[PDB]
This record gives C-alpha cells, sequence and structure tokens, in this order.
C-alpha cells in the first residue's frame, strides 16, 4: 500500500507510511519512483481567474517521467485533473512543469502518485 | 485494498477482487460506492480527431453523483484527464454523462475509483 499526496499550498507531502517504499519525494513536489509498476497518477491544477490573467499566454500543465513528456494539458484557465494510469520503472523521475507558475494558484492545488494493485478479475 | 478500472471500449470492469467490498460496478459504466470513504475517482477520456465530428455539440465530460454534477469538463476536443479527490458516501451513484458519445474513441477511453487509505504522514 503506497501513496503520496502534494499540497501547493504549503508544500507538504502526505504520505501512508513514514518512509515509502514505492517512491522518494522532494519539497519542490518531485517525486522518484523506487518500485516499478504500474502507477496512477493524479491531482487538481487550479488556475488563476482568467480575468487577473492580461496577457495571451496559456495555460499549460504538462507531467514529465524523466526527460519525456508523459502528458500536456491546456484549458482556458479552468480546474485542471492530471494524470492517467501510467507504468514506471525504478529510478523514473515524475514532475509538473507550468507554462508560467503566476498561472497557479497554490490554494487546493495537488498531486501525487499511487502505486496500483494487479487487477486480475474483470467483469 | 479496493479499486476498479472500467474499459470503455470492451465494457468491462479490472477490479482487485472477484467482489469489490467498497462499490458496485455494472456493465454500462456507472458505480455505486458501499464504503463510505475517501476516493479518487480518475479516468482518462480520448476524444476522436476533430476532422471525424459530426455534430455541432461541444467536448463536455461530466462526472454526476447521484443526481447533481460532481464534475464538469470540457477543452477543445483534447485528452481530457478527469476526477480527483472526493469524499463519499455508502450508496453514491457515480457515473459519466458525455455530450455526444460519438465524440469518444473507446479504445483508450477509461475510468473508475480507488478507496483510498489515510495519508498520516508529513512533510
Amino acid at each position: 500500500s503506497c501513496m503520496v499526496k502534494f499540497e501547493l499550498s504549503s508544500s507538504k507531502w502526505h504520505m501512508t507510511s513514514p518512509k515509502p517504499h514505492c517512491v522518494n519525494t522532494t519539497s519542490d513536489g518531485k517525486l522518484k519512483i523506487l518500485q516499478s509498476g504500474t502507477y496512477l497518477i493524479y491531482g487538481q491544477v487550479i488556475p488563476v481567474d482568467k480575468k487577473y490573467i492580461k496577457d495571451n499566454a496559456p495555460f499549460v500543465v504538462q507531467i514529465y517521467k524523466k526527460n519525456d513528456v508523459l502528458q500536456t494539458l491546456m484549458n482556458d484557465f479552468q480546474i485542471l485533473p492530471i494524470g492517467g494510469v501510467y507504468e514506471l520503472h525504478a529510478g523514473d523521475n515524475i514532475y509538473l512543469k507550468f507554462n508560467s507558475k503566476d498561472h497557479i494558484q497554490k490554494t487546493n492545488t495537488y498531486w501525487g502518485i499511487i502505486l496500483m494493485p494487479d487487477l486480475p478479475f474483470i467483469s
């Protein structure tokens, strides 16, 4: 059972155990994957209200795995759920990149991962 | 330990156990919470290429809890991760409504839930 949750407001991780077996975390909100497996990356990025962003810079969020883009997301400054099921390997780094971090409202913005268990049953 | 994933191409649920204690799933892709707790609702909704769009409806995806919309998402027909962390109660029906079923590439489109453990360990 391995899961972590980073709240950007406080810059703290919350975790299943004191020293999780599956991941290491950093206080800038990056993770390193210690256990290869199927992971669910999740989170919600809250944009600053668009009336307050006075140029034409798009609201963009990317999740990286090492130096590869796992996904690129953009909407018109509306709340953005992120992530999905990804196959990760020991040693992989996961981190988010923002078009501009001034777009991001720290309060209630969060992200993390959960090591998924196998799902061998089907109906 | 309780997780389910619905694959829209096959209309099958993939599950941690033969009869998950935490949730009831049905073959229309809906589900019902059996165990009160913190849940991570997740998924990715993949739109077809814009050149196949027949109708004039915008790309909108909603998650309902019982009869009220819980989450409303929309973009310019791009990949759409859904969900986030929500407190749900025994009895809550969770399901998805799309603006137009034709908008969806069933192949890589999935959603489901995981009952979340507590994350008591901080920093």
